[PDB]
């Protein structure tokens, strides 16, 4: 769709491209990052490379379904880790750019 | 503008009287919730009826400045929570609800 595509080729490549975006990319592993709880806590895993295949895939058949893996990427930050860990303040950063771009899909 | 009639009208409306909006009314009461830390963690409250009165009084210059009240109320809610807090469900299942709507938000 139309509003697919702004998600794709407007939105996403802006945030991909961040320099805070790095940690948001591909899947957290939890293996690597010896997070033996990660998974005990967030049920539902997203991240901008799952998005980024969706969207090129056709997974999505609307923008709101899109729109929703981005805020359960943002919100797992945010439930999972430390108020204080940099990681919350790199997805608050990502996320306001996300509902910037947001505000001017086309419809 | 366009936007923010449509944030208003649809989103406002939606999420006011929702079933799970009711701790999101009023700004967090420290006090009364006996919750000391709340403060120094949350450094930027917000809240249902602070944007609500916001969009009555014309305070928003665009929709993204009102778009991110509202994420920030729910950000805040998930910082500050347990993961197994009810009140997590309850701003999950409003802002699902809230980028619903924002989807078909008009565009200019
Ligand atoms: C997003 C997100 N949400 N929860 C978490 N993640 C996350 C994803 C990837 C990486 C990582 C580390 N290395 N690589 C190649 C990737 C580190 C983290 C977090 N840890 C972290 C994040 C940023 C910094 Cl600067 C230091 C530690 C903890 C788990
Ligand atoms: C939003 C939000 N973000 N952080 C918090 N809040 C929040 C706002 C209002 C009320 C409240 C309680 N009573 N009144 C009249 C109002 C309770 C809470 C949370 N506590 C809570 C939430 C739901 C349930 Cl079911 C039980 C306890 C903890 C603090």
């Amino acid at each position: 769709t139309n509003q697919l595509q702004y998600l794709h080729k407007v939105v996403m490549k802006a945030l991909w491209k961040h320099q805070f975006a790095w940690p948001f990319r591909q899947p957290v592993d939890a293996v690597k990052l010896g997070l033996p709880d990660y998974h005990k806590i967030i049920k539902q895993p997203m991240d901008m490379g799952t998005i980024k295949r969706r969207l090129e895939n056709n997974y999505y058949w609307a923008a709101s379904e899109c729109m929703q893996d981005f805020n359960t990427m943002f919100t797992n930050c945010y439930i999972y880790n430390k108020p204080t860990d940099d990681i919350v303040l790199m997805a608050q950063t990502l996320e306001k750019i996300f509902l910037q771009k947001v505000a001017s899909m086309p419809q």
